[PDB]
């Protein structure tokens, strides 16, 4: 089957018109040998490209394009499969430098192209990268049919977050929560999970149902990085009292086109509110930064140093489930209200 | 100051080239009298327009444009204020029909324009309309500086939602939650609130801190509409046992550029998880579909038929706060586990 990809990217360093022209001419030479066609346009440090050809050949080229150091922030806008005919059959690669174009009608089109692209980049920061993953795979996220899938669900939150808001100027609270969300998001993504939303100071994330080992490793890595962050912050920095609790459970999530037609999403976990609230109660109650359910513990395959802590209920059922953690130096902590009082005393004096 | 707006819209019915041409020529005549300039382009049932001129005159015209029946789904991509010079000084309105354009270089630009617009429309369904409101006001949402603002916070959820997932095929669960999210979102928006996110089956929304009357009215209207929905559904429909609980509180939210640089948002309510969980516990415990805190009750100005129900704690503080509802026929209900067992019995038999 024929495939056609459309993407936009950004110059990761200044490029001259001659340098853009050579990319186009060399792209033409290579695509001709691959029986691939398309068009490359540049405008004010933005690349736009459409590539079409045999799916296997398209992916090889796009893999190479992704790796090219000369541009960054590569976003696939559209991925067509089973394409019946080419849009650009005589263009192995046609290059159109819009900066140099001065045609009468193209001038307002350039302004609109630029504006649509900048707008699109704004929106990209405010949507989940999993919708773009669906898009890069050749499927409209609005067309996903409903599916029940078991996931590992990750909930973390900030210990005594209300103390920050009460004791610090608002710009500094934002700075702390951003440092927290950044640490969590980078590690979860590194470990193959995906952040689905922030609920206040709570980070909610999914791992595949068979990836409990990765969810546990992500949790430990987050705790390790927050300890390093606390230790290494400037004197008097609020980050010195940034602590997290983390809870893991398994949940039956539903994938689909979900929402209000006004607002949509790709996933729903029923009673996420209550699982998060119950996990937060356990991390506070147990003086344990990481807690997870029996289902998570027994889905893991690696030889984690598991420790049984208590029974709780997470789902609002009457089923009493075993709560576990990892026993290592990091999780071997003493208290509770002492943590709360410590944070407030410290933040009062900075 | 000069203002420049850029927007895209959709034909709400087929329009010929002659009809598009007349719009352009009449727009030119009117804009010349207003000392307004810009460009109008059409492509495959999409309008693009840039308008520039004196801010007061621009808004008058754009108000009229918004009301024009001949297009729909009008989205302002960019709003510039204090503009130093015009982009289109000699174009009172220049009209560019791209469907009819066959120029060699414009052909791939049209495909890219179309693809960027369709992509942008996808992303629009998966972002909050409050980011577009920020954009239409002339401010980059990534540039908002941190602010603490008191809001009325709305949390609703679906009674016994886990029973739906357990008893119905997944496509039918999605259908029910979508019907629920649609009812909530339309009424909250009608009442001047905004939905900020779905947390599982929980709808989270904000009203301005002085709009408690609107939040209460929205809650009552939702309950009224769900009763009508239950009564009027087809025989054996799952919607017959769709019930909601609703909780209102006041919260100190923080507006700003918040998130992970990967993922961003414009607002954070610390401990939203716990306020939602505690409000849900109260609607279950009180057999009352609507509960709200003393702060909400005393922020209201209208003469609601308030009834005191109980004390609870919502914030995780030690402060015991009065919980109120509205005493009318709709909220005068009997039970608890009876509601849970009813839903399951009904859904088992359809
Ligand atoms: C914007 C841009 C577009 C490119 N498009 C193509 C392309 O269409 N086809 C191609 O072969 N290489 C393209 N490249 C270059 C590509 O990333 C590699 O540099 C090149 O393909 C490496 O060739 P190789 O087989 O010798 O290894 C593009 C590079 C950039 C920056
Ligand atoms: C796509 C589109 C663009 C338009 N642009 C303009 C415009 O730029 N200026 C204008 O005056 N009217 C414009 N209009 C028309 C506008 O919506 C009203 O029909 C018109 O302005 C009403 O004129 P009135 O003063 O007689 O009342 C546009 C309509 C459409 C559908
Ligand atoms: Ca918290
Ligand atoms: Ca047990
Ligand atoms: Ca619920
Ligand atoms: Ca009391």
């Amino acid at each position: 089957g024929m495939k056609r990809l459309t993407y936009i990217s950004k110059f990761s360093r200044p490029l001259s018109g001659d340098e853009i022209e050579a990319i186009g001419r060399i792209s033409s030479q290579k695509n001709q040998q691959a029986n691939v066609t398309g068009v490359l346009l540049c405008l004010d440090g933005i690349f736009f490209q459409i590539l079409e050809g045999e799916a296997e050949k398209i992916d090889r080229i796009y893999e190479r394009i992704l790796a090219d150091e000369r541009h960054t922030d590569i976003l696939c806008l559209k991925s067509e499969v089973e394409v019946q005919e080419r849009m650009f059959p005589d263009w192995s690669m046609q290059t159109i430098n819009l900066d140099e174009n001065t045609d009468f009608l193209i001038r307002p089109i350039k302004v609109l192209l630029q504006t649509l692209t900048e707008s699109h980049r704004i929106l990209e920061k405010y949507t989940q990268p999993s919708i773009f993953k669906i898009i890069s795979q050749g499927t409209n996220p609005l067309n996903i049919r409903p599916k029940a899938v078991e996931k590992i669900v990750f909930f973390s939150d900030i210990v005594s977050f209300s103390t920050f808001a009460e004791k610090l100027p608002v710009e500094e609270v934002v700075s702390v929560v951003n440092s927290y969300f950044s640490v969590c998001t980078a590690i979860i993504t590194r470990q193959g999970g995906e952040v689905t939303k922030f609920i206040g100071d709570c980070v909610m994330a999914y791992f595949d149902g068979d990836c409990a080992d990765q969810a546990i490793q992500a949790s430990l890595d987050i705790l390790m990085e927050l300890e390093i962050l606390r230790n290494s912050a400037p004197e008097g920095s609020p980050l010195r009292v940034l602590y997290s609790g983390i809870g893991l459970a398994k949940g039956k999530v539903i994938e689909g086109n979900i929402g209000s037609e006004l607002k949509r999403d790709y996933t729903i976990l029923g009673d996420a509110v209550n699982v998060a609230a119950r996990l937060e109660a356990l991390t506070r109650q147990l003086s344990q930064a990481l807690v997870f359910s029996s289902e998570v513990k027994n889905s893991a395959t690696k030889s984690w140093n598991f420790i049984w802590l208590t029974d709780s209920e997470l789902k609002g059922k009457s089923e009493s489930i075993d709560i576990y953690s990892i026993d290592n130096e990091m999780t071997r902590k003493s208290s509770g209200l002492e943590i709360a009082r410590n944070i407030g005393h410290y933040l009062e004096r900075v």
